[PDB]
């Protein structure tokens, strides 16, 4: 990692409140995650985030935690989708800030439906298959309310993969903008 009295490249960006995102979604890259997001709230309550988002999902409660925390901080937190923001990490691109939710031209949207599993006792399997369908039906009314789309329009729309180009999610209501330079 080159560095650059003595930061590292990620952390001389973070002056700059540049937060990436750009691995898999779990609790390890989710926690540090939050607490940039927490720690640039404490430095400007009111200055904007500008987080770059790389990410193919991953972990749903890993996600809803970055989710959760982009709402809970006064900062507004632009999301910026450069290479590929698919299934959780899209969904943490449509919850940015709205005007300010951004893509490169040529990074690629994927939505679908939430991906799980349950193994034991039939009693068990059902406590566990409830729960997936409980947070699918959360993930797309908070989908619908973000994009403007019907609730019903997301359902069908997420039932498989979605691929979508930039100027594709900038139409269904996923990003704001499509910007080729500044
Ligand atoms: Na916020």
């Amino acid at each position: 990692v080159p560095v650059v009295r003595s930061y590292d490249i990620f952390s001389r960006l973070l002056k700059d409140r540049i937060i990436f995102l750009g691995d898999q979604v779990n609790d390890a890259t989710a926690g540090l995650i939050v607490a940039q997001l927490l720690f640039l709230e404490a430095e400007d309550p009111d200055k904007d985030i500008h987080l770059y988002i790389n990410s193919p999902g991953g972990s749903i409660t890993s996600g809803m935690a970055i989710y959760d925390t982009m709402q809970y901080i006064k900062p507004d937190v632009s999301t910026i989708c450069i290479g590929m923001a698919a299934s959780m990490g899209a969904f943490l691109l449509a919850a940015g800030a709205k005007g300010k939710r951004l893509a490169l031209p040529n990074s690629e949207i994927m939505i679908h439906q939430p991906l799980g599993g349950a193994q034991g006792q039939a009693t068990d399997i059902e406590i566990h298959a409830k729960r997936i369908l409980k947070i699918k039906e959360t993930l797309n009314e908070i989908l619908s309310e973000r994009t403007g789309q019907p609730l019903e329009k997301i359902k069908m729309d997420t039932e498989r993969d979605n691929f979508m180009s930039a100027l594709e999610a900038k139409e269904y209501g996923l990003i704001d903008e499509v910007f080729t330079k500044r």
